[PDB]
DNA sequence: GTCCCTGTTCGGGC
């Protein structure tokens, strides 16, 4: 198993996901910056 | 793709 970022769901990827993906931060929500890039709640 | 499998955004990898 593997917890999608787009979606939620497991058994496959962000990229695989047959769904419009997220610009901005995935698990932080905030735009303009990636869930990389994050300096809010950024450690995991 | 049932699953693999993660920042850039589809494609081989099994
Ligand atoms: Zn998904
Ligand atoms: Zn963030």
């Amino acid at each position: 198993n593997v917890k999608c970022f787009n979606c939620g769901k497991e058994g496959h990827t962000a990229r695989n996901c047959r769904a419009p993906r997220k610009k901005g931060c995935w698990k932080c929500g905030k735009e303009g910056h990636q869930m990389k890039d994050c300096t809010e709640r950024q450690a995991n």
